[PDB]
């Protein structure tokens, strides 16, 4: 399903990383956030939904989506909580792997995360990349 | 050309907004940044390039791209400075228009910007939306 995303946080070096995975393609978007708050998650969601067609968001920590600030962002953006796992487990551990491998290519973690996001979305797997699959899946879906 | 982006900053309420426009489609990505520094622009660029195929970046303030931190991000990500304007002028003023119209739908400017980014990328113009045009242009280009 073209509009389903998975969202979780992961910790590294005393910092929080928010990771969103487009489930049908394995494409990721991540950000280093100051703290694991409702505000940060709501904000991230509103950004994601202006960039990709976000219909439903799945998470492995259900309580992350209970703040007033997260429901308000999902209400405004039209998002529902997905109620329907191999790809996501692979994508997150893979992310930390690439983070580990590019960590010395940058001073701060936040740069290293974006370098790993880039590496991950471009790597062909076969065999297209996740970034090629997500636009392929979205382009086909637009046209009926 | 599918990989050309335009980047500028704009000021509103004492704050800086970074606005990137995919030139062939009119699709936008924006962020409210703390300050107009080289670090912030480099970071934004590295994020953009892990999300969309960024080949060349055009700007209306050439000196924005002279810091060591911006050239390092463009060097790493493979980006060059575009050396080759109606769409972008329309897209930026339009952004402030929509920012003006949704400003009371949120407490902070940064939420309002993302609500305007969303509104802008989804609005059909005809007649597809910018978000539909950018994946159409990228999907076609992938396949030869
Ligand atoms: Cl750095
Ligand atoms: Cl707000």
């Amino acid at each position: 399903s073209p509009g389903i995303w998975q969202l979780d946080c992961t910790h590294l070096e005393g910092k929080v990383i928010l990771v969103a995975v487009h489930v049908a393609s394995g494409y990721i978007e991540a950000e280093v956030i100051p703290a694991e708050t409702g505000q940060e998650t709501a904000y991230f969601l509103l950004k994601l939904a202006g960039r990709w067609p976000v219909k439903t968001v799945h998470t492995d920590n259900g309580s992350n989506f209970t703040s007033t600030t997260v429901k308000a962002a999902c209400w405004w953006a039209g998002i529902k909580q997905e109620f329907g796992q191999g790809v996501i487990e692979s994508m997150n551990k893979e992310l930390k792997k690439i983070i580990g491998q590019v960590r010395d290519q940058a001073e701060h973690l936040k740069t290293a995360v974006q370098m790993a996001v880039f590496i991950h979305n471009k790597k062909r797997k076969g065999g297209y990349s996740a970034g090629e699959r997500i636009v392929d899946i979205i382009a086909t879906d637009i046209q009926t």
